[PDB]
């Protein structure tokens, strides 16, 4: 489990987020690897040590790998395997890349080909979205930092008011009631699709975060992004039932994804 960072050679400043700064570096002057410095204060550390033994035995193509931790002092660092196209967010919004449809459906299975292995293991993403995935230099995407929502400390993040609470992809049982399930990642999986089909549009741009809760709780949901078909389109509704037992589960989605893209090869 445990990394000696002795071992790791700093190379590029990846980006900030929630836990603070990411690097990319080596490991034994040899191995590409992203390292999280987690800011102090910013993390249940303790709590998040004891899952990381747990989290260090998912393994799936799709998902980011964990490679262990340095726990020995502080900022404590988290070792991942090292995505060299950075956030699939980033990447959508790169018009040049000029994704041709199947390529897009494809990011969509990707992503729930990983989903499928979470569910399968019944651990919760809790946090998916397209700023949530990472490309690798063969363009394959896989999901980052599953789980992890359960250690932030910032209240801004946790609440459902909070000004970072993933609030645009939310089922309306989690703004109501915080009914966490595997329905809700369903749920956050369609809007994800919707992203990646609107190449990183904001879900619901014109409204205000608590515009989107009323609405999504009256009803209303995103439409369909130009670059959709008809076919994928319905799979992302599929995802905002508003009846979370009515939602499919990932493996049900993935034959879904398999069918299409056999129908629009
Ligand atoms: C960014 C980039 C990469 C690149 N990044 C990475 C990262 C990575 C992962 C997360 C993050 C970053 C980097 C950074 C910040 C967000 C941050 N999020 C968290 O840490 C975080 N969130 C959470 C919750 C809130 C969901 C619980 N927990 O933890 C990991 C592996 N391989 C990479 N490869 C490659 N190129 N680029 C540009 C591409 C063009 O410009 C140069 C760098």
């Amino acid at each position: 489990w445990e990394i000696d960072p002795k071992d790791l050679t700093f190379l590029k400043e990846l980006g900030t987020g929630q836990f603070g700064v990411v690097k990319y570096g080596k490991w034994r002057g040899q191995y590409d690897v992203a390292i999280k410095m987690i800011k102090e204060g910013s993390m249940s550390e303790d709590e998040f040590i004891e899952e990381a033994k747990v989290m260090m035995n998912l393994s799936h193509e799709k998902l980011v790998q964990l490679y262990g931790v340095c726990t020995k002092q502080r900022p404590i660092f988290i070792i991942t395997e090292y995505m060299a196209n950075g956030c699939l967010l980033n990447y959508l919004r790169e018009m040049r890349h000029r994704f041709q449809t199947q390529q897009l459906l494809e990011m969509c299975k990707d992503v729930c080909e990983a989903m499928e292995y979470l569910e399968s293991k019944q651990f919760l993403h809790r946090d998916l979205a397209a700023r949530n995935c990472l490309v690798n230099d063969q363009g394959v995407v896989k999901v980052s930092d599953f789980g992890l929502s359960r250690y932030v400390l910032d209240d801004e993040y946790t609440s459902s008011v909070g000004s970072k609470f993933p609030v645009r992809w939310s089922p309306p049982e989690v703004l109501m009631y915080s009914k966490f399930s595997s329905k809700s990642d369903i749920w956050a999986f369609g809007v994800l699709m919707w992203e990646i089909y609107s190449l990183g549009k904001m879900p619901y741009e014109r409204f205000t975060n608590s515009e989107t809760a009323e609405h999504i709780a009256q009803g209303l949901r995103l439409y369909r992004p130009h670059l959709a078909s008809e076919k994928v389109y319905t799979i992302m509704y599929s995802c905002w039932h508003e009846k979370a037992d009515e939602r499919p589960t990932f493996k049900i989605l993935l034959s879904n994804i398999l069918d299409v893209m056999d129908e629009e090869s």
